[PDB]
């Protein structure tokens, strides 16, 4: 991988660096999540996804090897959303196609919504931050925390939310094991602990609530695919289909793909059918 | 552009033709119906999926330029699919893509679940039939607010169902509006409709549910819905995909925006990028 100073912020990524347009890809987590996220949590994509485009993956603020954020004010989704679009901005990304997964689809949308300039299509996976609410449901993440006997941690949760589950292959393992080990994760745990109630968590409410009042207004100004695993154990399809409704209501440039058996990593349980979709969307 | 007998019944097809696995398209309405449908309706369709395989395509029965039922017993969705099925092995055809539209679909579906040896993989478009039951009519409103016609009918039925934007097709469906075929067509659906039709509806809609319960279909299937479609809302494909997913592991729903009933014709490029997409896997 490389590493590149973003205002100060020593970042990670991986580049192709094929001569094609970029595909972007924005991994889920936050900054003091229990699970470490990183580049090589999209696994197989990143090799491809080269088929479809020049492949460029981001570890995102506070998450994988990227610093934290220097603030305690850029504990926020809209400092997030700045890391990843500063990045973006010093490579010299142009005719951008965001990929995002979970948290990271909001990242994305955010983008989407903020720098259409930069941006030309947009991918989302699983998403629920944006999405309306489930009637009934929600405590899958405290339970899976709960549940667990840490490379043992990482194991319980890759099989806990899989659905046409494989095993982890030990290099990964050993990664996010030094990952969840590291000075930087306790620092970063530490830092949510600070700054969840006063900056994090409202910038999430607002962030929903803005989010929601550009869908019902213009709409996404790009291309956008929603992506869902039927099976998703801790973001509900119905949440997928809500939040597609909420966006089709002024994109008229949108779709949503559900492939059943797949679970919250749809591109991990269902690798083929995910790589053929959204590669066929990236490519027109 | 090709003409075969099937069963003593005169039946015209359309073959691409290339050395690659075949895909059968199959249209949707029915005999009778207000509204004449035939493999023009397909329209770039039949080009486009020439890249996916070997293309072909066929009026159904008592449809486009092939012939009415031999009886009235015979004015059943198990006779259509029957129909099909006795082309397809009068061709010979093996390794088999079956694509469904509105009604068609439907066909294509008991294809799937009676002759799973002769289908490679089913692709389900727009078809209500099987669907769960929602909470006037559409198509009965179309033809109310209609003005004569015949053109100014098939018109007035594709400005009723588009939703963002073939020749062939109106100039063809014109003159088979005025032909005597379709006189004779509107009689027997008339006359069969009560007694064979509607409970032939029912039945192979009771059993399509039934078999979705139990093993489900047996081949790979994606289910591709238009968000604004007039005729078929989207909650009854999204209930269908409920419905298909309980037991199909290998099962894809597909929602395009901005497009009605006529999804290929309202987003060309998107629809062919994702079935194209299915069938390559």
């Amino acid at each position: 991988f490389h590493t590149v100073d973003v205002k100060g912020v020593q970042t990670r990524y991986f580049d192709d660096g094929q001569d094609k347009d970029p595909i972007l890809l924005i991994h889920g987590g936050h900054f003091g999540f229990f699970i470490p996220v990183g580049i090589e949590s999209w696994g197989n994509v990143l090799e491809d996804f080269g088929e479809y485009g020049r492949v460029l993956a981001v570890d995102k603020l506070g998450q994988g090897e990227t610093g934290l954020p220097l603030n305690d004010e850029d504990w926020t989704v809209d400092a997030v959303a700045e890391h990843v679009a500063n990045f973006a901005t010093q490579l010299g990304l142009k005719n951008l196609t965001l990929v995002g997964h979970s948290r990271g689809g909001m990242t994305a949308v955010l983008l989407a919504l903020k720098y259409p300039e930069m941006v030309k299509k947009l991918v989302i996976i699983s998403s629920a931050t944006a999405a309306p609410a489930p009637p009934v449901g929600m405590d899958f993440y405290e339970r899976v925390e709960r549940t667990a006997p840490s490379a043992e941690l990482i194991r319980h949760y890759h099989a806990a939310q899989a659905v046409n589950e494989g095993d982890l292959p030990e290099d990964y393992i050993g990664i996010a094991t030094k990952w969840l080990e590291s000075e930087k994760q306790l620092d970063a745990v530490a830092g949510y602990a600070r700054n969840a109630e006063e900056h994090w968590l409202p910038s999430l409410s607002e962030g929903r609530r803005w989010v929601q009042e550009r869908l019902a207004d213009a709409g996404i100004p790009v291309p956008t695919l929603v992506v869902w695993g039927v099976n998703d154990r801790s973001a509900p399809v119905s949440m997928g289909k809500g939040l597609f409704d909420l966006i089709a209501a002024n994109t008229l440039d949108s779709s949503l793909y559900l492939i059943n058996n797949a679970g919250h990593h749809v591109f991990s349980d269902q690798r083929e059918k995910f790589n053929a979709a959204v590669g066929a969307f990236i490519s027109l």
